[PDB]
């Protein structure tokens, strides 16, 4: 009636995972795990109170700060607390006047938006090789100057996120080289591309639920007609929703806000996997 608007605000934390495997050695797996945290604004609203009296303070912690490896806030939009008792959360204070001059601009630019998002913060978090990628993978190829066979199992690895959620839309592609001229052997069922050459499965869901505890192999045998093949990597994709591999959370302190929602999710960035 009187009272200063909670404003709605959105955030996400959005993780990508890159993954390399060698064979079946997991000291040789290298992971790197990048993310950014975004702050999403309505259209518009910019100002929702900051004449008279003053506009409400935005300020934020990141709990599980220590999580991360390395950080980057941005300098236009963020300062932060100095120190660093090494609570494991982060403060954050959001520059209002440069804020609202950034929501005024794209608002401009994009001013058929119905909302505006902000990299808050770009991140790494801590890895530690093979325990820390969602799907391990091992693959092993053998070439035949007349024949090409490929194996590749997978794991569904829980202790890479904080929950334990699917792997949605997974995707195997393997180029194949030596001029192949049919597959003569395939478990379980895949496409094979004739115009680039290629083989890709997919899988709609990858879980602890999954029929096989997320634990499976997909076989190929190949005839070819100019080999021997040269082992390729395997390229794989997949995105998850509801949880990240940081385990970072967000929390507003203060009043003038309300987080209308958090999301939390991630995908494979560049992840292969050599023979
Ligand atoms: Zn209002
Ligand atoms: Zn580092
Ligand atoms: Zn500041
Ligand atoms: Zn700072
Ligand atoms: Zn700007
Ligand atoms: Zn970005
Ligand atoms: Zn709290």
């Amino acid at each position: 009636m009187g009272a200063q608007d909670t404003l709605p605000v959105a955030a996400a934390f959005t993780e990508t995972v890159n993954a390399y495997f060698k064979g079946a050695d997991p000291s040789k797996c290298i992971v790197k795990i990048t993310g950014e945290m975004v702050l999403s604004f309505p259209a518009g609203i910019t100002r929702h109170f900051a004449n008279n009296p003053s506009p409400a303070a935005l300020t934020f912690r990141v709990i599980n700060f220590s999580r991360l490896e390395h950080v980057l806030p941005n300098p236009q939009l963020l300062c932060c607390d100095n120190t660093q008792n090494d609570a494991n959360t982060k403060e954050f204070w959001v520059n209002m006047p440069n804020l609202m001059t950034h929501l005024k601009k794209v608002s401009e630019q994009k001013p058929q938006a119905t909302y505006y998002n902000v990299d808050m913060l770009k991140y790494q978090v801590s890895a530690q090789g093979i325990q820390s990628t969602p799907l391990n993978l091992a693959v092993n190829w053998r070439c035949e100057p007349s024949s090409t066979d490929l194996r590749i199992d997978y794991k569904y690895n829980t202790d890479a996120m904080t929950t334990a959620v699917a792997l949605n839309n997974v995707q195997f592609l393997v180029p194949i080289d030596g001029g192949v001229t049919k597959l003569q052997a395939v478990l379980p069922p895949a496409v094979w591309n004739a115009e680039q050459q290629r083989i890709l499965w997919k899988i709609p869901d990858i879980s602890q639920k999954s029929e096989n505890g997320g634990v499976g192999s997909l076989l190929a045998r190949f005839q070819l007609s100019e080999g021997p093949s040269k082992p390729s990597p395997l390229v794989v994709q997949f995105t998850s929703e509801g949880s990240t591999l940081s385990g970072c959370d967000i929390e507003l302190v203060g009043a003038g806000y309300r987080f209308s929602l958090i999301k939390k999710r991630f995908a494979a960035g560049k992840y292969l996997a050599d023979n």
